[PDB]
């Protein structure tokens, strides 16, 4: 059986961890599968969102120690574990039941968007162990939750419950338990109606911006705009509307 | 004249009056917002601007020279030097979440709404929403909106800290105003220096944020006002400004 | 009678303002104290984690005006306001009581972690009194609570509560009045469970990684990594982990 499944809906790429007997702890073979999916992902124009999942009611418990103790090449170059260091151009949604511990948190914060199982469950214990978690958590969750909240987080390592996870903004969507990828589905059908090139575009400028200085941020952004003003979406979009039915997209 | 300016002591208030097109932003309105934060800055007793929309609605968006370089849709791309304050009624969608998010402070209708649409469109915001809802409510909520491009309710926009003020329908502009009271009452030049640091920082980094701040500072040690707030404050009677 | 006590519960050093009379404010020998035992805190092996906090109902009213008009060095060169412009690189919780105003916020702000008193306030009035907080308010509020509340907050100067700044996620524990210093601790002791490289390293990268861009983020923190993956407690972590026993870390 593959480490990691991966099965198109429509346009929606459902990508599974898929070793739920070792927790869907990342081994090198996760990592290499993950980081093919999301090529992917990115160069099927057929697709528009990424779904990421854990089979067996678990997302990830985190990188498999034991494969990085004996020396697999976990930690990819460019990409870190799967995607941490290079997360697709398109939409990305993490579907989280279980628990999404140390690796597996920063998994689901290197996607775009989380829906989570109303049981589920996050956290960085890394130091609890000796360990510092360097998938991007300690990047990431202090730009999802307040500061001093992802500081406590990192230095405690205690465990943050999906339900106070969605009142702080960093889950979007709360699920019944082991409904996480339904739920997500439903969010990824929501973009996958929109414009890929301008829901691209606009991904890209959330994402960048926070590098980009007052002075220049504007011209920045319209370096990245500037393409869709004639693409052909754009147009199409406008026709549509104004001949009141539904538009349709090429991504160009 | 399809924009109205008023001067309320220190205090200026900016109505885009083009209630026919649900206030939408052409070439007149675009040249006149920009006059008047001009206008703003300029004059040493004013404090803070309050913008608004004329009938119920604040801005539909964009409606022609309409994006004045250097300054935007208005001043999307070169808000004022002083406190701005929006004053949102009915719908504040595209355009005008952007014209919302571009002034420091919101104050909003109970029942109005924000949102960036425009990607169901197959175009991309451009006045800066995609800059600044992300700094404005958590990172992945903002995402969502911009990818979706589904309403925010004002209600749900407070409870994520972007709205600073819920009132009452109708009552949005009164609000607004006692808001800017509240700042129009302080010192002049710390409450405009209060903002720029707050501003530029974003900006500096770690090893240089202090001395970045200092240069800022420096003429607030020896300010009139800085004398006066502690003459005033042991006389326990209330100070009388002079923003220098 | 000394300005600051500083005194040691096993690995914690608790720092207390010692002003009740001036309600906590700094003067020269608050500042210059302060730094001493950031340093001390840094400096001493047997040392994992500070508290921070003020005698007599209150922790600090914020800037001695009596003792900078008179002249006195209250803003030390590379350190501020005892510690505001240089934190120390251990962790440090704010134990907050009564009010926490001006300077006073702004030291609150330079810890890692507030417990605060569900009584207890903040705030930066400076400019109500023509002022402007230069201690690093207007640097850290805007990064720890939605930013158009800081700026609201900065501009009219009004009280932040400490249930309201709890909500908005500044405050990480309401206490209740009169022991928040005993909730600091043990908060402070959960930290000092934890692997000390790993919290040391931890925070640090958290702290730094707000100034690092996008494309160079992962590599800035493979460098504070780097001696995590080979250092003792990170194989003491393993073996007590494997033995199923409390950890006993060295900081090596």
């Amino acid at each position: 059986e593959p480490e990691v499944l991966v099965e198109q809906r429509d346009r929606i790429l459902i990508i599974t961890i898929n070793r739920p007997k070792a927790k869907n702890s990342v081994n090198a073979a996760v990592s290499r599968a993950l980081a093919d999916a999301m090529d992917r992902l990115d160069a099927d124009a057929g697709l528009s969102v990424g779904i990421l999942t854990g089979a067996g009611g678990s997302f990830c418990a985190g990188m498999d120690l034991k494969a990085f103790a004996r020396g697999e090449n976990v930690v990819v170059e460019g990409r870190g574990l799967g995607f941490t260091e290079r997360p697709p151009a398109k939409p990305l949604i993490a579907a989280v039941e279980g628990y999404a511990l140390a690796g597996g948190t920063e998994l689901a914060l290197a996607t775009d968007l989380i829906v989570a199982a109303r049981d589920s469950a996050f956290g960085i214990p890394e130091v609890k162990r000796g360990l510092v978690a360097g998938g991007g958590g300690l990047l990431r969750l202090p730009e999802r939750i307040p500061y001093a909240i992802a500081m406590e987080l990192a230095l405690t390592g205690d465990n943050l419950s999906a339900e106070r996870a969605h009142a702080l903004g960093m889950v979007n969507v709360l699920a019944e338990p082991g409904a996480a990828l339904d739920a997500a589905i439903a969010l990824a059908e929501k973009i996958t109606a929109n414009g890929p090139l301008a829901v691209a575009a606009t991904k890209r400028i959330i994402t960048e911006s926070r590098g980009w200085s007052l002075d220049t941020r504007f011209a920045q952004q319209m370096k990245i705009l500037f393409p869709i003003f004639t693409s052909n979406d754009a147009k199409e979009g406008a026709i549509a509307f104004a001949e009141k039915r539904p538009p349709r997209w090429t991504g160009t």
